[PDB]
C-alpha cells in the first residue's frame, strides 16, 4: 500500500525506493534561477479560461486538500504558452510549511515562500486524467507562490471550509468557488519540463509558475496549519511541510515569458 509522506521516516528522501523515477530526468520541483532563465519569443500568449469552471467538491487525502472540478466538457481551460492544445483543469490543491519561512515547492534564486498553489490540468488530446499522466505531455500545471501579508479575498471560502476536512479521507460540497480568484495581476511566468512532485512522480509535466505571488494573511496560512495529515481519531500529526525540495535541473532549461 501507499506509504510515503513528509515525514522523517517516509519522506521525500525515502521516495525513490518505491519510486525510482524519483532519481529521473526531469524531476519537479527546481530552483528557478532568475538570471540563468531565458525569455523566449516564441512564446504563444497564455490563456486561462476560467470563466466556466465548476468546482465541485473539496477532500483532505492526507496530503494536501483538493479542491476538485467538473471536468467532463472544457469548462475551465488552459492553452497558449508553451502548451500545444487544450488542458483541461481538475483540481488545484497547495503546499505549505509550519512556518511563513517555508513551503514552496519551487524557489526563486533559493528563496522559498510560504506556499505554493498548484492548478492541475491534462491534455484533452489523451482523454482522461489517467492515461495523461502516461504521456510526456499529458499535463500542465500552474503553479503561484504565496507570500504572507494582505489577505487573499478570493482565498477566504476555502479557509473557511477547512475545519470541515480535518482529517484523512474527509470531504465537503464545495460548489460555486472562482479559482480566478486565487490569480495575481501578471501572467509573466517560467516555464519548463518536469514531473509530479509527489508519488508517483511521474515525468508528464510541463511546469508553468508565475512570476507574482499573491498574498495571503498570516491568520489565512494559519488554517491550512490545523489541518491533519492523519485520519479522525488517530494521533495528530499536523499537516505542515507538506512540500518537496528542489530537485537537480539536470539537462533542462527554465524559459521566461518576460523581459
Ligand atoms: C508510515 C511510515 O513511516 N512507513 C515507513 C515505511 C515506508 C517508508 C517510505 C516509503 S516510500 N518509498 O513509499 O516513500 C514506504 C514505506
Ligand atoms: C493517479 C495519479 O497519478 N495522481 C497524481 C495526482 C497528482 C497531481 C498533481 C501533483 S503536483 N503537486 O505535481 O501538482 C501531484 C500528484
Ligand atoms: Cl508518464
Ligand atoms: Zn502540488
Amino acid at each position: 500500500s501507499h506509504h510515503w509522506g513528509y515525514g522523517k521516516h517516509n519522506g521525500p528522501e525515502h521516495w525513490h525506493k518505491d519510486f525510482p523515477i524519483a532519481k529521473g530526468e526531469r524531476q519537479s520541483p527546481v530552483d528557478i534561477d532568475t538570471h540563468t532563465a531565458k525569455y523566449d519569443p516564441s512564446l504563444k500568449p497564455l490563456s486561462v479560461s476560467y470563466d466556466q469552471a465548476t468546482s465541485l467538491r473539496i477532500l483532505n487525502n492526507g496530503h494536501a486538500f483538493n479542491v476538485e472540478f467538473d471536468d467532463s466538457q472544457d469548462k475551465a481551460v488552459l492553452k497558449g504558452g508553451p502548451l500545444d492544445g487544450t488542458y483541461r483543469l481538475i483540481q488545484f490543491h497547495f503546499h505549505w510549511g509550519s512556518l511563513d519561512g517555508q513551503g514552496s515547492e519551487h524557489t526563486v534564486d533559493k528563496k522559498k515562500y510560504a506556499a505554493e498553489l498548484h492548478l492541475v490540468h491534462w491534455n484533452t488530446k489523451y482523454g482522461d486524467f489517467g492515461k495523461a499522466v502516461q504521456q510526456p505531455d499529458g499535463l500542465a500545471v500552474l503553479g503561484i507562490f504565496l507570500k504572507v501579508g494582505s489577505a487573499k479575498p478570493g482565498l477566504q471560502k476555502v479557509v473557511d471550509v477547512l475545519d470541515s476536512i480535518k482529517t484523512k479521507g474527509k470531504s465537503a460540497d464545495f460548489t460555486n468557488f472562482d479559482p480566478r480568484g486565487l490569480l495575481p495581476e501578471s501572467l509573466d511566468y517560467w516555464t519548463y519540463p518536469g514531473s509530479l512532485t509527489t508519488p508517483p512522480l511521474l515525468e508528464c509535466v510541463t511546469w508553468i509558475v508565475l512570476k507574482e505571488p499573491i498574498s495571503v494573511s498570516s491568520e489565512q496560512v494559519l488554517k491550512f496549519r490545523k489541518l491533519n495529515f492523519n485520519g479522525e481519531g488517530e494521533p495528530e500529526e499536523l499537516m505542515v511541510d507538506n512540500w518537496r525540495p528542489a530537485q537537480p535541473l539536470k539537462n533542462r532549461q527554465i524559459k521566461a515569458s518576460f523581459k
